[PDB]
């Protein structure tokens, strides 16, 4: 019942593939994070080739931030313990888009969370990396690119009896 870390985000989030990128770990706190990613997700907002960017940002309470492209952006801010509380990421996320150079005018916030969600705070970065495997097969991903049994697990039981803990715990030791 220990938090996801960075590095745990960073090996059992899907990986970017063709015109899906997946974005390092962002930490909210720490300006200089916000700061050294402008230049990267700036070439992948106004890149052709690129469609969805996705982004974990944490640390501790992690969310997920998926930007699809069109005029505007479409951009879901999904919070692990339902929609109400993605409210914390909007200022955050949209000063970071006016920074790579889109106004925001051109953004569709939305707020997500998840059906079956725990509320509790070690789980966070579990439902962040499933949710992000989720939207990977929704954006059209190709099977090998994202984790079936961690989508199946989150769809249908959540983290109930630490279910999607143990198998981010079992997929985890398979990547390592
Ligand atoms: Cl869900
Ligand atoms: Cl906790």
């Amino acid at each position: 019942r220990d938090q996801m870390q960075d590095h745990d985000m960073t090996l059992l989030m899907p990986k970017s593939q063709g015109r899906i990128v997946v974005m390092a770990v962002l930490n909210r706190y720490d300006s200089h994070s916000a700061n050294a990613i402008i230049e990267t997700l700036a070439s992948d907002v106004f890149n052709p080739e690129v469609h969805y960017i996705m982004i974990p940002v944490g640390p501790g309470h992690w969310r997920g931030v998926y930007l699809s492209k069109p005029t505007a952006y479409d951009l879901e801010l999904f919070d692990p313990y339902g929609p109400e509380g993605a409210a914390v990421l909007d200022d955050y996320v949209l000063d970071l888009l006016n920074q790579c150079g889109v106004p925001k005018e051109l953004v569709n916030i939305r707020h997500t969370g998840p059906k079956h969600p725990q509320g509790d705070a070690y789980s966070c970065g579990d439902f962040t990396c499933a949710y992000s495997h989720k939207k990977m097969k929704e954006f059209g991903a190709p099977e090998g690119s994202y984790n079936p049994i961690l989508i199946d697990t989150l769809d249908n039981l959540g983290n109930e009896d630490n279910v999607l803990r143990m198998t981010t715990r079992e997929e985890t030791r398979a990547l390592v």
